[PDB]
DNA sequence: GCTGATGCGTG
DNA sequence: GTCCGACCACGCATCAGC
């Protein structure tokens, strides 16, 4: 019986402790549960063991059943460059719940307000046979297929098919999944940690029953973590080289993991998760954590990370940091290739920076215009914004993988083996120093040359390319590295752990020549979940059923509450930024634009300040000027 | 065709 | 101080209802 399924108790037997006999399938029940007991226990450690648990059952009795499973826990359809989205949303999936329960959609949107969960709406009120892991998954591709006129009620008739099936717990955690917030506490990487844990502790290929149900018997709990650790190891360096679970779970299954790297190499074609960088506080932080190794500044860029891929044969791939596929988004990018190589050039894997170049200024043009690219279906012709690629890292070149040489000799083969064109394919604008007042030059060069700053990456030592790591070895040198009293008049319903509340709040400033309060930014960092939920009745009494006639916000996202203006916030910022959307000094720095506040946080609350006292318009452009 | 509502993606 | 999972703003893209 599938409802008394418990993945989190001690001494777990993969055969006598699961919840279905082997050879039939996974039942999705099973694997609600498992997210039940993950979301109870209160150790990362103790979640990771809990969905292991799981795995061990699924690797034993139902294989087959692994890689539905494992695309269910992590709340995705496949991998990451079939491009395959659900089309659903809170407003589809409500429809769906009001459909399946035969009451109005108000008050079935009221409901998931009040609640911030549209699970628990979906659970709370609702023979078909058990829904099944790889029953629910088919039924989630099935969806994603489904496009253009009249496709809506196709995907809600196979959620609502969903819903009458749903039992215990189903419905919750269909419903949270189908709206891309499952908030399981576990991803990427806890799932494969869970996943070589599985397989070592119960490995696969074995005859029913087996013989091997804990490998880890035996061990002391040092050498068991110290075990399970490096096999983990495996498991993650192999994957960050092939991140297609279609292509390593069929691979780990037949030949088992420590096997798996002879197997699956990285090859042009398969997108990678891209090396990234850390923050710095300043230039003497950089030498501090780089001791003595010799490093390179280059100019940080405002574009998209580009990974693109040639493979041997002529084709060519692009890839955002996600791994999506955006070859059709730039059929500019694909018809500058082979004025970018050299003829001995035959297969690559470049990382790159797009970023929109202004052809006839022959100039940078900031990422905001870069968004305005067309992104379906692009002619060549039709192209707007152009682009020009900042390449500054080589990974794969005519057959052979560069990672883990030093980026010294990476850059060396990229300079090499590609060819530079103004405006078109350029190395990144590099300075390769040790002198602290160069570097400084060096960094106020990179933002007058409308940059972000530099980043720092070191040549010889600690110098590999980390695939799908934020690194140690890349340091950011940026600009951003203003307090405001703004007026609260407005609040959006909560989500998550802010489900009985408020999630976010709607900020305005004081015009001074209109008396009026112009929306500026929405806030919903920098509150500590005691002071959000002790406070929250407060605000909740300023609630009104109207917008009073003074306060403007244009397009704005209309807040969920109207809020009496009373309530002034001492709010910092990055910086401010021209805006389309919110209406504080529309026209006092532009004359279409306004003025918003980049990555908000709140402070501390100005009780002794009334909203005519907030920081005015005025203020708000004179700031701007200067930022 | 038009439009308000609704969904996706990344830096 | 490090690692990890969740979240988001603003651009374009999609679609019901008429
Ligand atoms: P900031 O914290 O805005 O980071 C900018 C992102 O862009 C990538 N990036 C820009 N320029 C470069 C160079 N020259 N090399 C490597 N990466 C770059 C950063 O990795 C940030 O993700």
């Amino acid at each position: 019986d599938p409802s008394g399924y418990n993945p989190a108790k001690n001494n777990y037997h993969p055969v006598e402790d699961a919840c279905w006999k082997p050879g039939q399938k996974v039942p999705y029940l099973a694997v609600a549960r498992t997210f039940e007991k993950i979301e109870e226990v209160s150790a990362r450690l103790r979640m990771v063991e809990t969905l292991s648990n799981l795995l061990r059952s699924v690797v034993a009795l139902s294989p087959p059943d692994l890689l539905p499973v494992l695309y269910l826990s992590l709340n995705h359809l496949g991998p990451p460059q079939q491009g395959l989205a659900l089309g659903v949303g809170d407003g589809v999936l409500l429809k769906a719940v009001a459909q399946a329960t035969g009451r109005q959609l108000e008050s079935v949107r009221a409901e998931a307000a009040e609640k911030g969960d549209v699970g628990l709406v979906a659970e709370n009120s609702r023979p078909p046979p058990p829904l099944t892991a790889s029953g629910v998954f088919s039924k989630f591709r099935d969806i994603a297929r489904l496009t253009g006129s009249a496709s809506t009620a196709k995907k809600i008739d196979i959620i609502k098919g969903l819903f009458v099936a749903c039992r215990h717990s189903e419905a919750r955690f269909i419903a949270r999944s189908l709206s891309g917030r499952l908030r399981l506490g576990l991803a990427e990487q806890s799932v494969l940690a869970a996943l070589s844990q599985a397989v070592s502790l119960t490995p696969p290929g074995q005859e029913f029953p087996p013989a091997m149900v804990d490998a880890g018997k035996g061990k002391t709990a040092e050498a068991r973590k110290t075990w399970l650790e490096e096999q983990g190891m495996i498991l993650k360096q192999t994957f960050c080289e092939v991140p297609d679970l279609d292509r390593i779970i069929p691979v780990l299954l037949e030949h088992g993991l420590e096997r798996l790297p002879e197997h699956c190499k990285l090859s042009p074609g398969i997108p990678l998760k891209p090396m990234l960088a850390h923050p710095t506080r300043g230039i003497s932080e950089v030498l501090k954590r780089f001791e003595e190794a010799a490093f390179t500044c280059e100019y940080k860029y405002d574009g998209q990370r580009a990974q693109i891929h040639a493979l041997e044969g002529g084709e060519v791939k692009i890839f955002s940091r996600n791994q999506a596929d955006n070859t059709g988004k730039y059929p500019d990018i694909i018809s500058r290739i082979p004025k970018i190589k050299l003829p001995s050039v035959t297969s690559f894997i470049l990382d790159t920076e797009a970023v929109a170049w202004d052809r006839e200024k022959k100039q940078i043009q900031p990422f905001q215009v870069l968004t305005t690219r067309k992104r379906k279906e692009v002619d060549a012709s039709e192209i707007q914004v152009q682009v020009c690629l900042y390449a500054f890292d080589l990974i794969y070149l005519n057959g052979e993988s560069l990672v883990r040489e030093p980026l010294s000799r990476r850059r060396q083969l990229l300079r090499e083996n590609f060819v530079e064109t103004e405006g078109e394919f350029v190395f990144a604008t590099s300075l390769d120093t040790k002198d602290i007042e160069q570097i400084a030059e060096f960094l106020e060069q990179s933002v007058k040359d409308s940059c972000e700053g530099l980043m720092v990456k070191t040549l010889d030592v600690d110098a590999t390319y980390e695939i799908a790591k934020r690194s140690h070895n890349w340091l950011k040198l940026k600009k951003d590295y203003d307090t405001l009293d703004l007026v609260v008049i407005g609040a959006y319903l909560g989500r998550g752990k802010r489900a009985g509340r408020y999630g976010g709040f709607l900020l305005a400033s004081y015009d001074e020549d209109s008396e009026e309060l112009q929306a500026i930014c929405k806030l919903g960092t920098g509150f500590s979940d005691e002071e959000l939920e002790e406070h929250h009745q407060s605000l909740k009494a300023l609630v009104l059923p109207s917008p009073r006639p003074y306060v403007r916000i244009d397009g704005a996202v209309i807040p969920d509450h109207w809020l009496d203006p009373s309530a002034v916030w001492e709010v910092k910022c990055a910086d401010l930024s021209l805006s389309p959307i919110y209406p504080a000094a529309r026209g006092l720095v532009d004359s279409d634009k306004g003025i918003s506040l980049r990555f908000p946080r709140f402070i501390r609350v100005r009780e002794d300040k009334q909203p005519e006292q907030a920081t005015t318009s005025a203020q708000v452009a004179c700031l701007y000027r200067k930022q």
